[PDB]
């Protein structure tokens, strides 16, 4: 990752809806990145959802995920969102952020795998602790909005310890606009609305590609009322239409 | 490919626009497809752009392209369209349906390694004399709806006989449009108008994916008019929509 500089100019987006929260944005070509909060652009956080993209590569790598065109059938039982509720496709199971099929594939992965390739990853405090299925989501893992866009940067050129056909796949499965010179990977993470003074997280990583440039981004705010939670994407949003990138 | 059946009722959207032409849908969970015109679907026409497909897996194949992110550059010389005129990414070029770019990509990949590919993909009637760098767009390469299904089947499948690696790069320089539970790859091609009685050739071909299906499809007609152009998307998005696919 490039250097990194604050504005503090963004602020401006984040105090219009009271949000405590940080956005990091780099630009590829010139190996420079900027950010409203220095502080908080390093701070750790549970990656919730995010934490779907290294489990998909750990998946695949492992075999647990036998290849990309895997189908994970609904076994008909209750989950926790309609959207869940019915067999999803790689993509379709990030997407929708599937829960109860990640759970699967962490358990399959198994504890030992898990945590090598968090390390191979270099994926935030590389801490598994809290039971295999769930450490992402209310255990001790934890990273930051920086780590997030050197992990992005990795997959993106191919560079992650994992197989290219593996990131390639999970790439594709993370598109979410596509248009002739513009195109959109990302993925949103949303941890819950705490407890008592100690709020959730909410993020939306990713990057964008218009026309020969490449922006890395990472957001997270604190976050203690579901109806906040649009603000994890139209805040990034606007700044990155303040910059230009739209 | 799966079975093929022809339904002459698709026709109705063919015949309210004055078309002849031919639409191949092929749904994967039932290994079977359905078509207006049978004959017509087997019939093979200049793939035009459609050959971009083919010739940007070759070219990552052999090294031509380098890799995934590489840049085409250009060289401020005018191109045919205001659109090609800048750098483009693989993505970008196949978008935009760059001629210049492929090409390029033609010569270097030259006629021996070209001849090689096409006949591991069995890529139509494998025919590429006309010169190195035109004979999908003027020369006598021809390719059929049905083929363009196979072709992409096997794409879709990364089993086409070059890496996995390469297959993947092509598939997300083709995605057009992305949802939740809906994915669209997709490529278009136009040959030009041809003259009356020797008409050009349009292109639509690509799949959907709609949450665990998948749908392959290729439609081409006769044009003579550039106008007449947007009907290569509206009449295979008017069939797939009314079989609720939407497209
Ligand atoms: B995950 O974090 O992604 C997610 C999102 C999102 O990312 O914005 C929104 C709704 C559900 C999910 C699934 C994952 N989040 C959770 O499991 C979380 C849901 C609310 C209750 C606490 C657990
Ligand atoms: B190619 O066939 O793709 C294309 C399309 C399309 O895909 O439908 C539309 C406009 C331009 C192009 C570039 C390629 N076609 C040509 O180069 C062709 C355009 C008309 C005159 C003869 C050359
Ligand atoms: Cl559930
Ligand atoms: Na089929």
């Amino acid at each position: 990752m490039g250097s990194i500089t604050e504005n503090t100019s963004w602020n401006k987006e984040f105090s219009a809806e009271a949000v405590n929260g940080v956005f990091v944005l780099c630009k590829s070509s010139s190996k420079s990145c900027a950010t409203n909060d220095l502080a908080r652009a390093s701070k750790e956080y549970l990656p919730a959802s995010t934490f779907k993209i290294p489990n998909a590569i750990i998946g695949l790598e492992t075999g647990v995920i036998k290849n990309e065109h895997q189908v994970f059938k609904w076994d008909g039982k209750p989950r926790a969102m309609k959207q869940w509720e019915r067999d999803l496709t790689l993509r379709g199971a990030i997407q929708v952020s599937a829960v109860p099929v990640f759970q699967q594939i962490a358990r399959e992965v198994g504890e030992v795998r898990m945590q090598k390739y968090l390390k191979k990853f270099s994926y935030g405090n590389q801490n598994i602790s809290g039971g295999i299925d769930k450490f992402w989501l209310e255990g001790q893992l934890r990273i930051s909005a920086v780590n997030q866009v050197e992990f992005l940067e990795s997959l993106y050129l191919n560079k992650l310890s994992a197989s290219k056909e593996n990131q390639l796949i999970v790439k594709e499965a993370l598109v979410t606009e596509a248009a002739p010179e513009y195109l959109v990977h990302s993925k949103t993470g949303f941890s819950g609305v705490g407890t008592e003074s100690n709020p959730g997280v909410a993020w939306w990583v990713g990057w964008v590609e218009k026309e020969t440039e490449v922006y890395f981004f990472a957001f997270n705010m604190d976050i203690d009322n579901e109806s906040k939670l649009p603000l994890r994407k139209s805040i990034p949003t606007k700044i990155m239409e303040s910059e230009g990138i739209i």
